């Protein structure tokens, strides 16, 4: 028997890959332009360099962290890169699946060029009686969006979202959120006024 | 405003089969005289290994596949064409050889790791978008022009498919074959993916050979 104390600490120690204007939130699944910010590749090198210095599966994981005009959010999104692929104009792609919110915490130091900072995951809690609710009520605003778009095939993969943290975060897919609303959507940790946050500015675009 | 639509096409992994002389087109059936050459016959096993079948018992071995590379003295092409080692065994004047089959065209970029001794680069598939109604109008002009030379060749059996093919790419990437034209040429063939481009290119070198 081994004593293993103060160990699986939920503070983990990330490379931060910014994103100058677009906010990633978990459960989503996105192209990454690895041409145009020099600080993008940067910390996929760093993440991969760090599993390196570990020793030797791990597909390299990221803190996908929005600046909105060089500031970044509080809270940060914990991505895998799933992949790496070509743009059509030959561009360096990466697709990224964010995985947990991660409440950023305080700079720290690490390999290659990249900003490492410390941070505690947020492990999303079991869902409510009143997520469920409001889940259901979200499917049917951005269902009639979809509808109206003739999106017939995205109706029926978001109306399979049965999570409610999932399907809130799940916004981030939608045009007619801004930037800075999609980071308050990163930030709100609760599941309810989350999706209450994001019901609200759905039924202000059904409105206009 | 991040597009959240973009195209994203698939990166894949070969070991590099370096082509000292000659070029190895998408369609294109050619030997490889494996006799007293270490680089091909480690990037033909390093894909046999990289192709190593994966069950217990319903384990299937596939074709290995490589990563055709035109490449004289150093300085290797831009794109390689994937290329399907279809048969191993001896050629027909003793020489330990293979038979590879060329597919696509694969813009060769990152360099990675792999099994075996050979090279490994990172390569990504370029589309064979439908052929364009210029592009037919260029295959039928190219037809004659290969037919005289052909027919003053005297090669009738080739010259009765090679009027028959009906796509616009694989008659302009049939040009590998000919002796009258150089590598220089055909790495340049294997550099434009328009089809256009290449019918366009490869009917004014085939005009002032003629």
């Amino acid at each position: 028997a081994m004593d293993l104390e103060l160990s699986m600490s939920e503070t983990l120690t990330l490379p931060v890959l910014p994103l100058e204007d677009g906010v990633v939130l978990p459960g989503m699944v996105v192209p990454l332009d690895l041409s145009e910010n020099g600080e993008v590749r940067a910390a996929i090198e760093a993440a991969r360099a760090a599993a390196q210095s570990r020793g030797p599966v791990s597909k390299p994981r990221v803190l996908l962290v929005p600046r909105l005009n060089g500031r970044y959010a509080d809270v940060g999104t914990l991505g895998v890169i799933e992949q790496e692929g070509r743009l059509p104009g030959g561009e360096p792609g990466a697709v990224v699946r964010g995985v947990s919110r991660v409440r950023i915490g305080t700079g720290t130091t690490g390999p290659g060029a990249a900003l490492w900072v410390e941070g505690t995951v947020l492990e999303a809690p079991p869902a409510s009686g009143r997520a469920q609710e409001l889940a259901k009520e979200y499917k049917g605003l951005v269902s009639a969006i979809l509808q109206k778009r003739g999106a017939w095939q995205v109706v029926d993969v978001v109306q399979q979202i049965d999570d409610p943290s999932t399907l809130a975060d799940n916004s981030g897919y939608a045009p007619y959120l801004t930037d800075e609303q999609k980071i308050e959507v990163l930030e709100t940790v609760d599941v309810v006024e989350r999706l209450e946050l994001v019901i609200g500015w759905t039924r202000d675009h059904l409105a206009e």
